[PDB]
Order: C-alpha cells, then structure tokens, then sequence
C-alpha cells in the first residue's frame, strides 16, 4: 500500500528540483517521502531558504557533511548515507543533478539493493575532466530509472548502452517549479524596490563553474567584462560565495563592487530577477533554462552547454572567456535578439509523471 | 621518470600486481608506489603472496577492511586520496572489481589523474552483485581499459566507449601461472602433506556473497560437497568470511566431512588446480585456471562473467537450489573435457599493457 520514496540533496539546485517532486508526492495516495539533507550546502542563502519559501518538509535526517576535498566528502557521505539507508530500507532512493552527494546517494543504494532514479538524467558536456560530468556519467550507470528531461539527453543514455525500458523522457522539475511558485514569487518578493531597479532596466549574472572560477585569467575576463557591461546598463550579481572566495584570492574584489554584486538570494527573488532582467548572462544549468521559461535572452560563459536545445532556438549562445572586451561587446549585442516560439522542458507536470512511473 | 601508482586490496589483486609489477620493475625510469587498501590482512591472505611472489613490501598500508561496503569504499576513497596529493602518479592502476579497485577509481578520476583498468570490460549482467556495480562504474571511470577477452570489449563498445581507450591484452593471471609454474613444482609439498596423488581428487572454492550470505544456499553447497566427498575427496581451503558464516549458520560440521583447510598460498594452489580431477568454484580466477591446467570445471554461480569458457565446454553453471543435483552435476562433469582453445593470450599480456601506459602521452 505505502512506497517510502528517500531524497538525497545535497546543493540549492537539488533543494529547488526537489521541491517541485515533493509537491506531488505529499498529495500521492500512499507514498512516505523522507529526506535527507548531505549537508554540502550549509549557509542559510544556500539552503535554509529554500526549505522556507518552497515549502519544503524539514528534512528527516541532516548529515552535516562538507567543505572537504572530492575524496571526503563522497567517502563520508556515501558511509553517512549508507546508514541512514540501513535504517530506513526504503523502496526508491532518489538522487538528483549531479554533485558528490548525487553519486554517494546513488552509490550507497546500489550496494544495498535499493532502487535508483536519477532525475535529470543523461546530459553530457562530454568534456570528462570535468567533476560534474563524471557524477552524472557514474550516477546514470548506477541508477535503475532515468528520468530524462529532453529528447538529447534520452539519445546520450541509449548511445551508452542503457536500455530503453528504464529511460523516461518527462521533461524538466525545475520548469515545474518556475510555474507553480512563480506567483508566489509576484507576491511576496520586493527585490526590485530594495535594489531599486526598474523592470526591464539591468542585467543579471550569475557565474561559478570551476573551470571559470579557479583559473585567474578565466575569471579575471569574466569580471572585466561584467564591469564593462555595467557602464552601459547596470549588472545584478548574486555571487556565489566559492567564486567570491577565489576573486578575493586572485585580488578581483574590486571588479565585484563595480557592478551591484549580492550575496545568493532565494528562489522567489531570484524568479523576479530572471523575469525583469532584460538579458542574463550565466555558467549555471538551472538560468540558463530558467531565462528561457521568461523569454529572456541569455549568454553562456563556456565552451558547451548540456542544454543544447536552447542554442538551436537562438534562446542561448555561447561566449568563451577568451577576452574581457570580446565577452562584454558579445553580450551588450545579444541584449537586443531573440529565439524562436517553442515549447521545451514540458507541460509544468514533470514531477507528476515521475509520481505515476514510480508506482 | 614516470611514476605508477596501483592500488591493490584482495588476494587476486596481488596475483594480477605481481605479474604486471615485474615488468615495470624491468622498465628504464618508470617508479612503481604499491599501496595496500588493507582490505585482506589474515597473512594466508596476503604477506603470503608477497613473499611467494617475489612482490616488494607496499609502500602504503591503509589497514582498512570488515566494515559495509559504505565504510570500507567510503574510508578506502578517502584514505587513497590522501596517499595520491602525496605521491601525485601519473597513473593509477586498479584490478578487477573490488570495493578497493572502485575507491581507486574515484579517488584516482576527480584528481584528473589518468586511470588505468587491469580486467576492464566484464559483465555478469546482474547488478545484485556489488562487484558488477564496481567494474562497471571502473571501467566509466578509467581512460585505459585492459580488457582480456573479445567478450569484454564488446561490453565497452556497447556502453558506449570509444575504441581508442580500449586494447585487448589477454589476462595477465595466465602471465602468473605461465611464470611461476616451475618455483610452486619445486617448492609445493601441498599434495605430499595431505596424502593425495594426482587425478585423485576434488577442489573446492567458495566465497561469493551472494553463496556465502544466504543460509539454504550455503548449506546446498556445503551438503553437496559432503555427498561428492564420499565419492571422491574434496579439498577445500576455505575462505575466512566463507568459515565465519559457516559458523554463523551451524553448518560447521560440513566442513568435516570433507578435507577443509585454511587459505593456502598461490604456489600450492597452483599444485591443488594443476593435479585436480575436476574444479568446482564460484571464483573468478580459478575458472580461468582450471581451463589452463585443461581440467574440468563447474561453476556455482547463476551467471559467469567467463563466458567463453562455457562456450568451449571447459566450463558449466550450476546454480544451488538442491543438495542432491548439485552433486549430480558434479560427479557427470568430472568425466568432461572441453575443446582445444587458446584463450587470454600469450603469457605477456603485462608487457602490452606497461607498453601502453609509457606510450600514451
Ligand atoms: C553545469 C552543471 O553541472 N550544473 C549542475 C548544477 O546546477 P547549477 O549549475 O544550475 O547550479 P546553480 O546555478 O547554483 O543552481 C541553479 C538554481 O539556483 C537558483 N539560484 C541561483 C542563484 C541564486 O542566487 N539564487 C537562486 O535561487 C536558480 O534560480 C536555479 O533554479 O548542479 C545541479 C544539481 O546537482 O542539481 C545540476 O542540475 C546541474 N547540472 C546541469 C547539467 O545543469
Ligand atoms: C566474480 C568476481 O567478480 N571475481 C573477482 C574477484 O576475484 P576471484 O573471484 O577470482 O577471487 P579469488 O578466488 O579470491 O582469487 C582467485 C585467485 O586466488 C588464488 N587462490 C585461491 C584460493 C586459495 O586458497 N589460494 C589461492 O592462491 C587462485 O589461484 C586465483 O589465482 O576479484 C578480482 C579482482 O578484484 O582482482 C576480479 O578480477 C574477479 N573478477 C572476475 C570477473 O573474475
Ligand atoms: O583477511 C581477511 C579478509 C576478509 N575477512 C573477512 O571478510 C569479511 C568481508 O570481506 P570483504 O568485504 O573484504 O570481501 P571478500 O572479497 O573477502 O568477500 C570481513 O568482514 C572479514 O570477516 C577476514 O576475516 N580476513
């Protein structure tokens, strides 16, 4: 009769994709959520605050765990979560994106026998220096379901091998979120009036991929060119704190009080910063979706996205931090384009659709 | 000056170590850092396999092992780690498919530090065991893979990895028995000291998980090898968790009725498959080696990752769900022989693979 379905998060975009799947699995019939919180996030802007305005249960167990190298972390959140697991022998674990704490999770339930489903399942940047794509290219192999949220992510799966029966394409949770939380968004964040900014009237930018943020001459172009856009139309910057932390180390600290940087703000502000921004230049998976969902123009500082489908609709484009004057002229002219009408991501019912394959 | 680091943790891990350590030993500039996981530390299942196989002292003894699977990985990944920002290698090797091999792995992968997978490609397609979950996850992991059969590489090309980052080598425990043949004629009294001739008995391994962790399983096997043995006498040198559980079921008398004995070293090993009747195992190694010795084997498995060996009918499956068949099974083998075949190459599957990590750049 009941299905205990256990979530393992660990990072603010899994706190965000779990919301959405919560949502639904506390009206289902007869499913016991529990969750599990690795600890990876730890500060109240990169986690507490989602709990809060998404309406998140607080979560079952808090494993405390972070701040360490790639062998800590994963080691003593798989040997964590493995207990936990042990305790609570549920019928599904459920890992999401693709962060040490994805693969631990995935990890530790394998060994013990328990069911897999990985949501977001089967992107490629197939670039494999990279430590994200190696969490989601062992977490796929690992998992027993996949939960696709484009048509290029299913073909990524089935060219590795992975059979048809357990992949499905149900598009993506975090477009549910934009949907279901956005009025609440409308009505509730006053964003603008702090920072005083007219709709419309800024750009927003978020920038924190490892490959941007630990090479000094990488990050140093970047903050360059955001302070070059700033002179012709103001640059709102939620920085996250690890990029904070390597452009103070690098001695970039003043490139950030030329622009209106913040520290990370919650989802309801951010929802109203991505939709009155006129462009959004981003690193992150989650905004560059999410700048199309408003029909927001968007540039991605790198070499590739997993999120192709918005450069074949003219949505997204790609601007390399080669050069600081290059990357600021690149953006100020994407400013003024748009991609094509079309539906991506799905209906707003992704999570629902996980729910139904799930029982 | 190249510096190899392998991470070994398990009996067979040492044998595979032993083989290819002997030729990067012999290599002009190539640094060899040997690191112990700790996972066996009994010394008949590990100090004896340094000594017999001429292996040097490892330079790292983690002294990890007995814990879950998340407690051994998840200290031994860390633990690792640790010894490679150390010794920073420019390739870690890891073998087969233990808990240690995987820790290797990952410890080894988010360092950007090249992986390389001896016995890369296997698959018993069957993920309740841990060690399909390790090999596959390894060989994602790797960026080379020394597969040892044809079969293998069909595996990695269909999980969609590329060509290039995959040789076929043979298997390097062929080089071990091909090598140390003569020192375990010469030196095993093995037979002498149980009062056996050739061709006149019956070996015995188990120690699968999946055998070794269920009760009416592990009493099939134990009963079925008690029946055999009043046919024909079964040696078998038992496995410490194979023991522990036997005990902790009550099936210890089992064990007398046949001729039980501790682990015993690769050399007398060598002598107990070489003059054996008929093999039967749930061992990935000791399929393999039954082939080579040309004596029949059966294999108490639901799957073999070995599959080539049925094909050539040195090899059959038979799975413990009753006492009386198992026996059966066993008994009509024994009259078997398999076709002539050459399989797992030529003895030098070591020198390809030391070949192919100094040329790689
Ligand atoms: C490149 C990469 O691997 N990325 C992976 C990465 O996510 P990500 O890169 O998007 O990190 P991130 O930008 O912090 O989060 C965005 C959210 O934060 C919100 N957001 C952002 C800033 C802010 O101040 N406030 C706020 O609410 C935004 O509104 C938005 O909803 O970890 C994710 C995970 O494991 O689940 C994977 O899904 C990703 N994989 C992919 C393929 O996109
Ligand atoms: C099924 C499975 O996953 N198996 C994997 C597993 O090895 P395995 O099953 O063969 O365990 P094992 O039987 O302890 O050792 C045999 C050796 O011990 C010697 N041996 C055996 C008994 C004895 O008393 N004395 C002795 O010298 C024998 O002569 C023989 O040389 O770990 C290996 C590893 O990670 O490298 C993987 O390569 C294997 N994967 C495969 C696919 O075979
Ligand atoms: O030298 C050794 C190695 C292992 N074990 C036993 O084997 C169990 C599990 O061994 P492991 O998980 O390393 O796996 P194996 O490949 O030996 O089955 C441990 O809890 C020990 O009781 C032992 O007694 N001595």
């Amino acid at each position: 009769m009941w299905v205990k379905i256990l979530s393992v998060v660990g990072a603010r975009p899994q706190f965000i994709k779990a919301a959405a799947v919560s949502r639904v699995l506390r009206a289902s019939p007869g499913v016991r959520e529990v969750l599990v919180h690795t600890g990876q996030h730890y500060d109240d802007n990169m986690s507490q605050v989602f709990f809060e305005e998404l309406e998140i249960p607080d979560p079952d167990y808090h494993l405390g765990i972070g701040g360490g190298t790639h062998g800590q972390n994963t080691g003593r959140m798989l040997e964590a979560i493995e207990g936990v697991l042990l305790k609570e022998k549920p019928d599904w674990v459920l890992v999401y994106g693709n962060t040490d704490s994805t693969l631990a999770g995935a990890l530790a339930a394998v060994k013990l026998h328990i069911p897999v489903a990985h949501v977001e399942a089967g992107l490629r940047s197939f670039n494999r220096r990279m430590p994200e794509e190696i969490n989601r290219i062992l977490t796929d192999h690992a998992s027993d379901l996949l939960f696709a949220p484009t048509e290029t992510a299913v073909q990524n799966l089935l060219r590795e091998g992975i059979p048809e029966n357990r992949i499905h394409l149900v598009g993506d949770v975090m477009y549910d979120a934009a949907l279901h939380y956005g009025a609440k968004a409308e009505r509730k964040s006053r964003i603008l009036e702090r920072l005083g900014l007219q709709a419309k009237g800024y750009v927003l930018a978020t920038i924190h991929r490892a490959e941007n943020t630990d090479d000094q001459e990488r990050l140093r172009v970047i903050l360059e060119a955001l302070a070059e856009v700033h002179q012709e139309v103001p640059v709102v910057f939620p920085v996250h704190p690890r990029t904070r932390k390597r452009a103070e180390a690098f001695g970039l600290g003043s490139y950030l009080e030329k622009v209106v940087a913040l520290e990370p703000v919650g989802y309801l502000d951010m929802v109203m910063l991505e939709k009155n921004a006129r462009l959004i230049v981003t690193d992150s998976g989650g905004v560059q979706k999410e700048a199309y969902f408003y029909r927001v123009p968007c540039v991605t500082v790198r070499e590739e996205t997993e999120w192709v489908e918005l450069l074949k609709a003219e949505w997204n484009y790609l601007a390399a931090p080669q050069n600081a004057k290059d990357l600021a002229l690149t953006i100020l002219h994407r400013m003024r384009t748009k991609g094509v009408e079309i539906d991506l991501y799905g209906d707003g019912r992704a999570s629902q659709k996980i729910s139904d394959f799930l029982r």
